[PDB]
């Protein structure tokens, strides 16, 4: 199914078309706000973006993108569900996705859950 | 890899090669090796589907269970990608019957005349590339 993802600064996770970084910096979900939940195997996920590529950690070398054409590694991930009905993301090196509040580009680099690794998500289409 | 995709049954396992060793099977828990299938462009907006031993994925006419070991391709090896309402992928084979899981219950097939619900699978371009 295809989800939209909430960041702590209320806006939502844009795969920017896969040019340059993510960013949590969208008001309303749209396209490239919508992502596939890929079921990879052994209760990893991956995301497919708008532009049918995957959402990589990029081993918090770089900040997150949505580019790779094909799903290894840096593109699975351990999908966490909070006690608030939450979920948080965790990437190949155990770091995780993060918001950044908006401050700055998706990033998965930080080794702990706080708010800006939190997001609500809801499925929807179109 | 953009092109080396695995296909998932509505019963969560994967679509196994089996490596040419008999029939396919909807039944790996894991998208391995012989889990991964190259589109190859087949013409006239056909596709064909490579397994891991580098032979074709055949329908066998809906006959018998699917298979994939032609050395190259004529037909029974060209399908139509069908991109269904809900982002699942069917096959349709030449015959016009469709893919089928079979719920992982016996040997995948390709002899159902419509879509339903073991004719559905989700996909995902991998590569094993690390
Ligand atoms: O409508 C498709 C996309 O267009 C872009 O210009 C916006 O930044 C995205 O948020 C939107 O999802």
């Amino acid at each position: 199914k295809t989800i939209w993802l909430q960041g702590f600064n209320s806006k939502y996770v844009n795969s920017r078309n896969g040019q340059g970084a993510m960013w949590c910096d969208s008001d309303t979900p749209q396209a490239w706000e919508l992502f596939t939940v890929i079921d990879a195997g052994n209760g990893k996920i991956a995301l497919r973006g708008n532009n049918g590529l995957y959402v990589s950690s990029e081993n918090g070398e770089q900040a997150m993108t949505c580019n790779r054409p094909a799903i290894n590694g840096w593109e699975v991930f351990d999908w966490i569900s909070n006690s608030d009905g939450s979920v948080s993301l965790r990437g190949s090196n155990g770091m995780y996705v993060s918001s950044e509040n908006g401050e700055q580009a998706i990033t998965c680099n930080r080794p702990a859950i706080d708010g800006w690794e939190r997001f609500n998500w809801a499925a929807a289409t179109l």
